[PDB]
C-alpha cells in the first residue's frame, strides 16, 4: 500500500501524430515531447493540421486557438506571420494551429466558418470564442487572454 | 471523506487515495496507470484476486469471445463504465484465455457479472443487458 501519484495534468492532443498525451501542469516550460512520435507538444509555434487532429484537440485541457484559413485570400496569407507572432506570445498559455479550408473542405461547415481568417478558440471540447478577419498579433492576444480570464 | 485501497489493474499495486479525489485522474505510484479512468480494463486472474478487496466497488464481466451476446456486451459494458466512472471501476476478464476463473466464481453462463467491495460479494448477474439497464442494477445495489 503506497500512495496514489495526484499531480494535475492536461490532456493534449499531440498535433503531429494525434496521440493523446497527459502533461504534468507544473512542467508546460519544459518542452514535453509526444510519447509515440517524439514531436515536441508545447512549441509556441504554430502546427498546421488536419481534420482528423483537429478534432480530437478541441477537446484538450489546454486552449487551442485554430486559423481556418485559405491560401487564395490575401489577408490569410497576411495573417501568417501575425499568428506565429501571436504563437511565441502565447506560448504555455494556449497552442495554435492551423487548417487549409481548401485543402480540408469538409472543416468549414463542421464550425460554420463565415468570412476568413477565422480564429477559433477552443476549449475542453467547447468553442469558447471566435473572430473574423486579418488583425495585428497583439490584438489578437488580447481577445484571447480576456476570453481566456 | 476517507481514503481508499485501489488495485492497479496494470500492474496489481495497492495504491492508497483520497474519496474526495476520485476524478482526479490519480495514477499508480509504481506503472502510472490511471486509477479511475472510467474504462474496461482487461485484466488477469491474480489482478482479480487483489482487487476484489478494493476500497471502491469493482464490477467485472466475466466473457469469452466465442459468445455472440459477450460481444454484443462488449460495447454496453464500455457505456455502463463511462457512466460509473469514479462510482465503480469496471474490468473484464476472458474465461477462455483463463480457464479455470469461471468455476473459481461459480460461473456458468455468460457474459455474468459479479459486482465486489471490500472482498465481498454484492451481487452477480447472468445474461447481456443493456447499458443502463446494468447500470441501474448496480447503482441499486449500492444503496
Ligand atoms: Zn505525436
Ligand atoms: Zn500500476
Ligand atoms: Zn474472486
Amino acid at each position: 500500500m503506497m500512495g496514489a501519484k495526484m499531480a494535475e495534468s492536461l490532456r493534449l492532443t499531440c498535433l503531429a501524430c494525434g496521440q493523446a498525451n497527459k502533461v504534468p501542469s507544473d512542467r508546460l516550460a519544459a518542452g514535453p515531447k509526444c510519447g509515440i512520435c517524439g514531436a515536441g507538444l508545447i512549441t509556441g509555434k504554430v502546427a498546421g493540421i488536419d481534420p482528423a487532429i483537429l478534432a480530437r484537440a478541441e477537446r484538450d485541457d489546454l486552449p487551442l486557438l485554430v486559423d481556418f484559413w485559405a491560401p487564395w485570400c490575401g489577408p490569410c496569407r497576411q495573417m501568417a506571420p501575425q499568428f506565429q507572432a501571436a504563437a511565441a506570445t502565447l506560448a504555455g498559455q494556449v497552442r495554435l494551429a492551423k487548417i487549409d479550408t481548401q485543402a480540408h473542405p469538409a472543416v468549414a461547415g463542421r464550425h460554420r466558418i463565415q468570412g476568413i481568417p477565422a480564429f477559433i478558440l477552443f476549449h475542453k471540447g467547447r468553442e469558447l470564442a471566435r473572430a473574423a478577419g486579418a488583425r495585428p498579433a497583439s490584438e489578437l492576444v488580447g481577445f484571447v487572454r480576456g476570453k481566456l480570464g
